């Protein structure tokens, strides 16, 4: 088996194939959250670019777990993709909500998999995981938070009115 | 009669005869929903804007029909245009409702003209509509229920200042 | 009524309607006119581009009206626009005397007004069409009148050669 | 056989050669219309251009049509190239009109082999058609049309005198 | 229901769902092919950039298809993404195999759609299909059949040297 | 009959007529070879290409040749344009040997005109092929002689890998 192949447990191996499918699902779920509100009925522009942004992060992660994987002599394997969880993501607040959520989970995964790493003296793994994922991660949930609180305090005020200028004077269009 | 004139159908030419009607009627009814908004009792300049954008988006699809009609060595007839339907156009909400009826009217129109085309196998008529006009209708339809959602979102909750709001972070001033 | 409307006749008021609906009405003439000679069996470009350039030139001219309208605080009111005195227009000189005619009866109107601001001692109204539309028209007929002399002495040389070498060395194409 | 080829009949593939045989013909016509008005005793110069010009029109449009072939995984087959009907081509008049009649021709094998795609449920051919030939030779016969017109109007009143200013003020030199 | 659908049946809003389904399981297979051809044991650079490049364009095809999907008042709907047919893709000749049965599966599915759309008389469908989708997938199948042809020659000869060789000297690196 | 005619024979003015045919048909064989290289089961692009852009100089030879013909005032007759002597022209090794055949046949046009115009005493005729031919054609046969001399070095080695090679290192693309 792999020439290259140095201090890289099939745990981790494994555990990367799993985050690679988390990293995807997470894109696709980002790519249904931009398109819903791109509908002629929702029409949210700023909303829409924001979640397609994420939708392209969230693959160019994925992309970049595929490259380690084979850079470490590891076997990338794909699985099937499970569809987002939802087919309406009701108002900007329910779907940052739900992105946020979504985050968290990536997330943990991450610490998850670098605790994987630190039990399997694995420093390689520890540095490319917060090289790349931990602190970025960490910057988008804040921002998510921000947004969180922002729309919260539109909407307390007036539902339609404040979502409006949450897009317009917030989000990017 | 025509040198040029070849699988060009009476029933054809007729029709883009009245679809040139129909685009130059749509036109004035721009051109009037435009200076409506230009009232100092109305004073809503991107509303103006956007309306007077589309009677020259209008009278250029007229030109092109016209063009067209040349092209393929038929006659231009040219008949009365009808004032539009109104003389006030109530509200940003009532005008961009109105707006997207007769751009319905004219699709419906179109597309008359198209299945007219196929069933007299002319097939530069339907790559002519394909082309000019067919995309750039269901555009400017989706943008105007894109439209049509924000105002209702914005003057569901306060009407005044849903419209101003609207008008300056939406429209083009 | 109007806050702005400050010794606005309701006699001016509805003729700058009428004038509108002229200078629109003339706007279409001039479209049938330069369609017209752009037909295969007439297709003479430089003719068909200065009677477009003329139905732009009209256009303007109502837009102008319509712009004055809003600006002393009369109101817009649109009605049918007459389709035009032809559905053929003969040859170059034909068309050219019927062109002189209708600058003839806009020009007409435009005095009429004139006489009518000046009766109801309204000198904004005597400014805006001296400043913008006495001296254009009558730079336009003139135009015409020349033109005219030059037609009418090429054709009545040899009538096909003369029409030819006026829209090749007269006309812009 | 063809590794590519996909919902491509062997009605079209045949159809799409006899195609290319067509244009090549008309290429060939063009040239031999060309060169006759270069002649010592003919010494058109813009009439030599304008033929020429489209012997590789003609030419480009037969290659256009050999990569489709080999695109849709059809085999190019060539046959003899007819020499042109005539040797010499009479006036300016004669020309125009003979070109005219070829246009037409080429006109109507691609409006016959649109229909043949149609019949075949061969959508990539109708649009290949459509998009690269149905529009151009609309185009290339109003302008031929408009041609004839101007010359005919020159030659009814001198025909020596129309011909040269035809070929000095209309076309390319 | 929508306010801005029109001629738009639910039989061809489904079947759109379906295709970006299908442009989206294609970019995921083009992304493990990519990645396989990147591993330290293959080692095929070039081949592992075409196949990441195509996982792009089919992607990129998806999304086209979403935005049409709200442009005429459809609702998107996602499913689960099956994961590709093969875990390890062989040699640079059985990838190419797969990757042109792929395209014309997708190429068939267009053809189909395109029937639809034919049978319910939705002519911007039609075009749609024609302007964004049907070239590019005959052109792209075009040329996997010239790599297909010149893999074979090259490894019928030497297995490794003609791999090597290909993506050395055909594909882009 | 001609006003410019000087020491111009009928027996010269025919075989300039002869050899326009021989170059027509030395093009079209040209564009067979070309299209023959760019089908999907040949697929090699620097053939096609080094092939088309032979069918060009053909074409120009004619065309020049045409030019000179009138320079002269003889009279352009064009005969039928024989289809090439194959459908499908083999292996690269194969189609530069047509291609060599064919050009010595040409060269052989060439020379026989010259001595023509050598027992007619027309030096303008001679020093006409001298200048814009015989170079040319020497310099082209020596081109291909080298191509045949690489291709047989590689074919005799390994056919397919060889040919892939000249193409790739040869060939221009
Ligand atoms: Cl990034
Ligand atoms: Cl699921
Ligand atoms: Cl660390
Ligand atoms: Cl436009
Ligand atoms: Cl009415
Ligand atoms: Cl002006
Ligand atoms: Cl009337
Ligand atoms: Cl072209
Ligand atoms: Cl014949
Ligand atoms: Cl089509
Ligand atoms: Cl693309
Ligand atoms: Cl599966
Ligand atoms: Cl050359
Ligand atoms: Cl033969
Ligand atoms: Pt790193
Ligand atoms: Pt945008
Ligand atoms: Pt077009
Ligand atoms: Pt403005
Ligand atoms: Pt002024
Ligand atoms: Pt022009
Ligand atoms: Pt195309
Ligand atoms: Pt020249
Ligand atoms: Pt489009
Ligand atoms: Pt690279
Ligand atoms: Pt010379
Ligand atoms: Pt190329």
């Amino acid at each position: 088996s792999s020439q290259i192949r140095q201090n890289y447990s099939t745990e981790v191996e494994a555990a990367v194939n799993r985050l690679v499918n988390l990293y995807l699902r997470a894109s696709y779920t980002y790519l249904s959250l931009g398109f819903y509100f791109d509908r002629d009925d929702v029409a949210l522009e700023g909303v829409c670019h924001f979640f397609r942004e994420l939708a392209e992060e969230k693959r160019e992660g994925a992309e970049r777990l595929l490259k380690m994987q084979n850079q470490r002599g590891g076997r990338a394997l794909f699985q099937d993709l499970q569809k987002p969880s939802q087919d309406e993501w009701g108002t900007t607040l329910d779907a940052m909500k739900a992105a946020i959520v979504l985050e968290k989970s990536l997330n943990q995964a991450l610490l998850d998999l670098h605790a994987l790493g630190s039990a399997q003296a694995d420093p390689h793994l520890c540095d490319f995981l917060e090289s790349h994922f931990l602190d970025e991660e960490v910057k988008l949930i804040k921002k998510m938070g921000d947004h969180l609180t922002n729309i919260q305090r539109l909407v307390g005020s007036q539902a339609g009115l404040g979502e409006y200028l949450f897009e317009r004077l917030t989000l990017k269009h």
